[PDB]
């Protein structure tokens, strides 16, 4: 099922390209409009379409700048867009943070992942009925986290990154 990025929620700091399946930081500020469904303190996006029921899979490739990171997994639809303090499952957000030393899971407290590597890709998998989020490293199937929650309303994929040189592109 085809995803693609919703330029309508992207924050001014995140450029997404023509076919709306990649999504670059940059430091100046693109001129998108006001809204209260843009991310504004956060290098964040939501995908399209969202979710009500059944299960949904895709994939994120990374490629972090200097200093860099990015967000990779599941949003609920009421997900505060403004702000610049961070997310965590207790505001519905259920991603792993990934940067050049250190991966880590959006539980409250977050939880650090001991990684056989840092992922290059990542793969989602959505089990709405089931409650279930899992990701895994696209390349290597090595098991990344699996969070577990009871949804209720939609659930959207969602993407944050930051620093010069991050960029995400979405695959099938």
């Amino acid at each position: 099922g085809v995803i693609t990025l919703d330029p309508q929620t992207a924050s001014r700091s995140l450029v997404l390209s023509e076919d709306r399946k990649s999504v670059r930081y940059t430091r100046q500020k693109k001129n998108l409009p006001d809204s209260p469904l843009r991310f504004d303190g956060l290098p964040a996006v939501l995908g399209f379409p969202g979710f009500s029921s059944g299960r949904h899979r895709w994939q994120v490739d990374l490629q972090l700048g200097d200093g860099g990171g990015c967000t990779v997994g599941v949003a609920g639809e009421g997900v505060r867009r403004k702000g610049e303090m961070g997310l965590s499952a207790e505001d519905g957000v259920w991603a792993v943070i990934i940067s050049h030393q250190q991966c880590w899971a959006s539980t409250s407290p977050g939880t650090d992942l001991p990684l056989s590597e840092i992922p290059r890709g990542v793969r989602v998998a959505l089990d709405y009925e089931a409650g279930q989020v899992t990701l895994h490293n696209a390349q290597t199937q090595e098991p990344i986290f699996t969070f577990t929650a009871s949804f209720s309303g939609k659930v959207f994929p969602f993407f944050a990154v930051w620093k010069k040189g991050s960029c995400l592109t979405l695959k099938g």
